[PDB]
C-alpha cells in the first residue's frame, strides 16, 4: 500500500542541484491532484497538447490562445519553468499551411517554378506563426522546441532527414529559418532546442549529430538536444543513452530529456494487459531497476542536462495508452511513470527518490 504522492519526498527538491523536474500537463490537469502532484514534485511543465501548431493557428490569422495561456499562467503562478512544445512538426500542424493560392496540395505541384513559390509562401506563414507565438510566450517560456522530428530513422538524402511535408516543400529551409526566426524575436538569451525520439541509436543520432554540426557552422543558433525518451524497460541500453548526450555536449550543446516515459512493453507494445490491475508485479520491479539505473545516469551526466521531463504525470493519463489499444484491440493499459493512476507512488519512485 504505497502512499500519495504528494505525501512523499519532493523530486524536484531531491534533483535541484542536478536539473529541472518537469511534466507534460493538459489545461483540465492543472486543478486536483493531478495539480497537487505538480506543485509539490514539478518545477517544469510543457504542454502536451496545447502549443502544437495546430492548437495555436487552427486557420490562418486565427490564433487560439486560451489553452496555452492557461498553462502560462499556471507556471507563472507556480514558479515552474516552462518548455515550449512545439513550433514546427508534420503533425497536430493545420492543413491550411500546404496549400497553394488555389488550394491544392503543394506536395502535389510538378512545375519547378511554382514549387520555388509555394517554397516562399510557406516560409513566410513559417516565420508569421513564429513569430507571433514566440512574441506572445517570449517572457515566460525559458527552453523552445524550436522544431520537432525533422530527423529521419532512416535515410532518404544526404543530411539523413525527414521527408515531412516542410522538407518536401522546402527541403532544409524550414529548420534554419525556424531556428533564426526563433533567436529573432526571443532574444539571445532564450534556450533553443531541436527535439527528437530515438536520439540515442544510429543512424539517426549521427544524422542530428552532423545535422547541427553543420547548422552551428553556418551561424544557425541553436542551443541544445530535446531527447525525447520514449523508451522501454531494456532498451535503449544506458551506454546509449550517455554517447548520445555525451556527443551533444562534446559540441557545447544543452542536453534534455524531455517527453521520458519507461514503457512496461516493447515495440509495438505487445502484448499489453488489458488493465492496470492486471499488471503484475514483476513488470513494475523490471521498471523499477530500468528507473534506478535511468536516474543514477542522469545525476552522473548533470553537468550536461539542465532538465528531465515525461510525458506526463501519473498513469491515469498517457498516450502510451492509445498505443496499447492500438496494438492490442483496442484494450491495453500501459504505466510508464513513477506515480500510478490513483497518485500512489510506485515502486520506481523509491529508487530515484533516494
Ligand atoms: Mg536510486
Ligand atoms: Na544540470
Amino acid at each position: 500500500v504505497q502512499p500519495a504522492a504528494w505525501q512523499v519526498a519532493s523530486l524536484a527538491d531531491r534533483y535541484e542541484e542536478s536539473f529541472d523536474i518537469g511534466a507534460a500537463v493538459e489545461p483540465h490537469q492543472l486543478n486536483g491532484r493531478q495539480g497537487k502532484v505538480l506543485k509539490h514534485h514539478y518545477n517544469s511543465i510543457v504542454a502536451e497538447n496545447a502549443m502544437k501548431p495546430i492548437s495555436l493557428q487552427p486557420e490562418e490569422g486565427v490564433f487560439t490562445w486560451d489553452g496555452a495561456d492557461a498553462i502560462v499562467e499556471f507556471a507563472r503562478k507556480n514558479n515552474m519553468n516552462l518548455r515550449f512544445h512545439t513550433l514546427v512538426w508534420h503533425n497536430q500542424v493545420p492543413d491550411w499551411f500546404f496549400l497553394d493560392e488555389e488550394g491544392n496540395p503543394m506536395v502535389e505541384e510538378t512545375n519547378e517554378a511554382k514549387r520555388q513559390a509555394n517554397k516562399e509562401l510557406l516560409l513566410e506563414r513559417l516565420e508569421t506563426h513564429i513569430k507571433t507565438v514566440v512574441e506572445r510566450y517570449k517572457d515566460d517560456v525559458t527552453a523552445w522546441d524550436v522544431v520537432n522530428e525533422v530527423v529521419d530513422d532512416g535515410t532518404p538524402n544526404e543530411r539523413g532527414l525527414r521527408e515531412s511535408v516542410w522538407y518536401q516543400i522546402t527541403g532544409d529551409e524550414y529548420i534554419r529559418v525556424a531556428f533564426e526566426t526563433a533567436r529573432k524575436y526571443a532574444g539571445e538569451d532564450a534556450k533553443l532546442f531541436i527535439n527528437d525520439y530515438n536520439t540515442e541509436v544510429t543512424p539517426k543520432r549521427d544524422h542530428l549529430y552532423n545535422l547541427v554540426q553543420d547548422l552551428l557552422a553556418d551561424g544557425v543558433p541553436i542551443d541544445g538536444v530535446g531527447h525525447q525518451a520514449h523508451i522501454q524497460i531494456d532498451w535503449p541500453t544506458i551506454d546509449e543513452i550517455r554517447t548520445s548526450m555525451e556527443m551533444f555536449a562534446g559540441l557545447g550543446l544543452d542536453n534534455q530529456v524531455t517527453e521520458l516515459d519507461v514503457s512496461l512493453y516493447g515495440w509495438p507494445p505487445r502484448p499489453a494487459f488489458p488493465t492496470y490491475d492486471a499488471i503484475p508485479q514483476e513488470r513494475f520491479q523490471a521498471q523499477a531497476d530500468r528507473y534506478n539505473q535511468l536516474f543514477e545516469l542522469y545525476e552522473e551526466l548533470d553537468a550536461d542536462l539542465s532538465s528531465v521531463t515525461f510525458w506526463g504525470i501519473a498513469d491515469n493519463h498517457t498516450w502510451l495508452d492509445d498505443r496499447a489499444r492500438e496494438y492490442n484491440d483496442g484494450v491495453g493499459k500501459d504505466a510508464p511513470f513513477v506515480f500510478d493512476p490513483n497518485y500512489r507512488v510506485k515502486p520506481a519512485f523509491w529508487r530515484i527518490i533516494d
